């Protein structure tokens, strides 16, 4: 185990290094604890939720059930050091009354308002528009068939019946974040119709007046997806075009965006003109893989562009992967470690001083900062970061991942759900 | 030389081909005598100009090549555009740049005045084209940290943002002289070699600059402003101020136009997916089409996929009438005016073989979800006949048909170009 | 229908502008009739072959779609392919997979015999096509990580290493029998979904694995293997043991042949550039055409800028003689019939398009620096009439011209594959 | 000014986190003071050279001369702990008498040779195969006029005699370094012809036997360049075929491959066959841009791909990159300690077990401990490291630079 003495020895060095060079590490800490990531519940069952049974990895444990995933959410975040939030997808409805998509009740959702309340974190939410016989050809809400969008609409407009509940209960906004798999999987005759009917099936979804400090929708785009590769209905321009034309946020996935495309260029393209962002942080691996996020120049850019230029208050920050080939717990910590510590290192900056450097055209002085700064004691701050919210520092979390796969983990696919 | 015989007997066949699956190739020549497109001058003179004799080339942007016969005069200039629109068959348009200028006058890019351009109006008159227009915001020493009217340096900023505002002046100019609206389309170099520290600040002084330059009214019907993007240009890699995303925001929120240059993308980028998002909510385009080869290289415009998907998403959604296309590449290794021609004809064969489509019935096969019977018909109709269709347009419209125009080059290129120096 | 008539009168005004421009339009077509494509047998049935039914599809590759009629047979699946080359003009080639044995004896992947593949042998005699083979090194429960003849488990690797030479047997009796050299394709998915420590060993383990497995001689005439990289897959999206400059270099030192899928590539990167810096060194490739969107995704092979720079590189430097031409799509989202054709049809035409051009003289062109001549002509043969020529070919060899094929498929779906 | 007690206690609490988890910090430094970093002088004058008087950026003080670019290469290893290597391009030679490129002789370079004696460095060398009136439309060695590859070839020829004189004087290998323009703007008809006439023209080249312990050439391919974007006549498959083939080294430039091409890939597709490497570490930005390289995705993969698979005995690291729009001594000391403290990162990982871990398939600890490691205090070492060798620590050697502007370069214009 690291011992604490070495973490306030490291940290009282770093405090020093860093106010040599005008940063305050006390006051980078106090800004850390103000940014909750909302952690996705899917993560620990394959998004399998509970609505309709059996609708890459094979590890141990799987959640099965309400209080599994619950259990399992509660291991994570107290790994995760400070406040956070989780987000539900509708089919993690806990309800003994049969229900489809479409007859989807707010109290259906008590169980995890009660859970958020006693664990202490907000909720997001997520429509499912995915895994159903009512998705005909890849298509939902905007399909050709209007029995299907029907279908659709009525669980867009329950959605958000479920959010303005959720954050009436909890004090706490919403954010409704809407993706839609909806495109081709070859080239299509017709690009206009479908975009058409995306506009006017979003805008009947979104008609009924709902309190903002109960709910706010975010419109999540992609380029491609598996068996959907030619065309997506909600492209990145339809959605930024939409969430600025009717007042709603935009969602921007890390994973879902062209080969080289940087998503920390769009905030700043964004906020002359709209509202708020949510960003689901996701590792691409050469497709929209979801890959566990990791301290990478994607995740390093994000974070610093955010903090940079203080758009911290109107960003929404999520998770979003879905690895099974390792510890699915193990998963989110990592995820949420490595976007916190990147988080920090932009924190841990003299942003004032470098942005007049830059205003200045002093490109000298800008490239040899920010390259010793990636090798400034960032780590000390972390460390004493998590320390200080009772986790553990560096490697010491595996041994409490290694007691949850010994306590629950190894057993669970042998005990009764 | 091609018998008139021969582009006869072809049409007369595809016609019936065409017929038989429900298509109309009359028709279609018809449809494709409605789309001009806007020929950039400064490919006739590797973007020289005549404002500043011996400026050199900046702003990420590039010519490479040698060629014998480069245009150094607006009688030069015209004539090569001449030479090329007569080449190209139906009626299009030609775009201006503000260094193109014709006067003894001594001006600087903020001093330019509208009839500092009766020479070009005059000639378009003569030509029976339109003009369309674009401000120079490079080449200059003005330029300074590759930053223009979203310089940090207020002295930077006024000195682009008076350009601007006489880009405007002057469009409005010509398009009340000519009595057909300017499209004035606005380019800046804008960005950051490397990575920047505030990528906010940059594009709210583009924000404030870009609203401050369209203050003023103007008359539509004279003329409308298109804001063009770019992903990133050399010596201006790490940032662009005027992203693609800004742009799009900026013109759909001042109702003007979107210019989309398909060398300005991404990797593998598909810049035909983008009408069909933007026209729900936004005015109109003006389309750049230029071949990017791994950068902004802004290569000779060639029947490739990203042209063909251009053309044929234009055409099988009906945006042709809100799309404006313009030509931009700058390819000075080989023969500058059939350079025109090249991308010229290719853009048109392109739109011709997308119209040469039964795309009613495609459309009804897809909505019923028949995705074997869209592919079969979209793979046949790239080995339909559309040949003897673009033949017939081309010799119904005076111009060479196939190789034969090669002959209308060798013969320029004796009497007028190889003369030159 | 297409009228003949129409045909032959198109196709007399074609070869006659393509003369004006020294193109032998007859003689480009005897060149296209001597070119066979290798028609993949997984598309007929979404890769569940004969050996074990139901077994989930693994290894980085996925198939999307619910058209009716799919094989479910050896009979079904030879009437399949059957129908499907009845369509497309000229004599070609079909690939098996090892797990389309048939046989009524239990077998695993390392038990396979050469007479599990007589029933092949029979339908390719009677089809009048040549034969070409690969392992199957996927949908398997020794599948360890993603790993097979470069696991670091023996067991796993001996396993599949076993496989690998039944491979090359099972290929030596088909080209014994068929008197037509069988290429054997083998394809790994070995590889890790996350970033690996270690990148040296796996591909060491693979290169001691691969030479144990092609050490037995076999006669050069009867089989020859050829060796698949790929830059990532679904589920192994990090690293690939079997990279596409691993197995070059293997090719090239160990004398085999090399396999290009045009989908397993980076985005931006032109598969057609590499057969010019590989035949001044290696002896023969294996090119699967496969049209990627976004990842190696499998969809039917179109005319596109990769499948025309593919046909024209091959044409223009005289490689085809050297070159095994393959498909290797599935698509079940369309009439899976049809997607053979589709696609055996894209690849025809883009080679005759290739062969349709005044090589020589743009060559000479080329030579003089006259790129502006080169850049007119390249530009102005894409609107000449190759469609003509296409047609004229089709019709020579007693296939429907244009959409008229789509009679066919239609009259196949109401007598077969809607019935099944 | 950063205090060496600050220095050396952070040093000592990461020595003691570092045993923790198996991970000797003194011996990782032994191991990055065995790493030579080849610095390219051509970042100096902006690739002008002294051969032929003028033939992004304008920072001042560009170097102008030979004393000049010697003094700014001093300057900039005095900034980068422990011992490095310079990269010379065939322009940089030194001499009164009139050359062309096709007849440089091995004395021209005395100049050179007497510096690095001097300073204590070995040298690499590069042929000169562009900005010359002798490259016909983008070709040389591979040109289809006969002339032009006759020339070039030449030149080829001398780089060699030059590079074995080098390596003879000093006592240390010059790796001789082959990259050629040769290609097409636009899309070619004929792709085989061109790599024919270029196997032909560098078996000519390479056929006269010299020494490896003086010499050894490595080839550079290309995907692409300004003006010549459709076709590369030495493509990567080319040159690896061909290094592996002819017993020669093989270069990777970073910056010249595919969008999403991650080029620590290579190294162990290519170690079953070849003999070494001469990896360029350059940063592109959507191009071959040859900007400064930094500590990212790209120089992490090179750096932790070479010491965790161990070829670093088998790979020489060179620096490529021109920056003018910074100070140009900066510039070196930037791209030299990104690469440095990036290797050093590589090499304070428990390799041995995390190797096992993963052999085993344990695909948890693997992802869990690379991504701790990432703030695991590697800087502390890093500092120690910079200290131990006389170079200033942090934002401190931003001091040595403005006293360098004030002294030197900015009294030059
Ligand atoms: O990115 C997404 C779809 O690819 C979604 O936001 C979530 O991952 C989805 O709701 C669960 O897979
Ligand atoms: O695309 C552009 C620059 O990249 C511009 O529209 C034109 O190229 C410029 O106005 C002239 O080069
Ligand atoms: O490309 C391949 C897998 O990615 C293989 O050649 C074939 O697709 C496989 O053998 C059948 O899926
Ligand atoms: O990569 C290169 C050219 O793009 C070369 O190695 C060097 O940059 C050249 O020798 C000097 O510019
Ligand atoms: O993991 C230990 C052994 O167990 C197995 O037999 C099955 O996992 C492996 O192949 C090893 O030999
Ligand atoms: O290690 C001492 C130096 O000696 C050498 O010159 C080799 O002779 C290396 O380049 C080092 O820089
Ligand atoms: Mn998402
Ligand atoms: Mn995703
Ligand atoms: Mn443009
Ligand atoms: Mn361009
Ligand atoms: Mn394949
Ligand atoms: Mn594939
Ligand atoms: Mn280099
Ligand atoms: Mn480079």
């Amino acid at each position: 185990m690291v011992k604490p003495e070495e973490v306030d020895k490291a940290y009282e060095v770093a405090k020093q290094r860093y106010a040599e060079i005008g940063v305050d590490t006390d006051a980078a800490m106090k800004e850390l604890e103000k940014v909750p990531l909302s952690v996705h519940c899917w993560q620990g069952d394959d998004i399998h939720g509970f609505l309709f049974p059996n609708q890459s990895g094979n590890y141990p444990g799987i959640a099965r059930t309400p209080d599994e995933l619950a259990g399992d959410m509660h291991e994570a975040l107290s790994l995760i050091p400070g406040k956070h939030r989780v987000q539900l997808h509708a089919i993690y409805a806990v309800t003994d009354k049969k229900r489809d998509l479409d007859t989807l009740e707010p109290e259906d959702f008590d169980y995890w308002i009660d859970w958020a309340k006693q664990e202490g974190v907000g909720l997001d939410f997520n429509g499912t528009f995915f895994s159903h016989p009512m998705v005909k050809d890849n298509m939902t809400v905007s399909s050709p068939d209007p029995k299907v969008r029907d279908f659709w609409i009525r669980h867009g407009k329950i959605s958000r019946e479920i959010s303005n509940y959720i954050g009436e209960k909890l004090g706490s906004q919403v954010v409704n974040n809407f993706w839609l798999p909806d495109g081709f999987k070859d080239n299509p005759i017709d690009k206009k119709t479908p975009r058409l009917r995306l506009l006017k099936a979003l805008d009947e979804i979104i008609k009924d007046p709902l309190p903002e400090k109960n709910t706010i929708e975010s419109f999540e785009g992609k380029l491609f997806g598996t068996g959907i590769e030619s065309y997506t209905t909600g492209s990145h321009e339809f959605y930024q075009n939409y969430a600025i034309s009717r007042n709603k946020l935009w969602t921007i996935d890390a994973g879902h965006f062209h080969p080289t495309e940087d998503v920390s260029d769009k905030f700043s393209a964004f906020f002359p003109f709209g509202k708020g962002l949510f960003m689901h942080v996701s590792r691409p691996v050469r497709w929209d893989s979801d890959h566990v996020v990791i301290m990478d120049d994607a995740l390093i850019r994000i974070t610093r562009s955010l903090v940079r230029d203080g758009y911290l208050d109107r960003t929404h920050i999520g998770l979003d992967f879905f690895d099974a080939t390792i510890n699915r717990v193990a998963a989110w910590v990592v995820g949420a470690r490595a976007t916190q510590k990147s988080l920090l290192q932009a924190m841990l900056a003299p942003i004032d001083q470098l942005k007049k450097d830059e205003l200045n055209a002093d490109f000298t002085t800008r490239l040899i900062e920010t390259e010793e700064l990636k090798s400034f004691p960032f780590g000390a701050v972390w460390d004493k970061f998590c320390q200080d919210h009772n986790t553990p520092v560096g490697f010491d979390w595996m041994n409490n991942i290694h007691q949850y796969e010994k306590d629950v983990q190894f057993k669970r696919d042998a005990k009764l759900v």
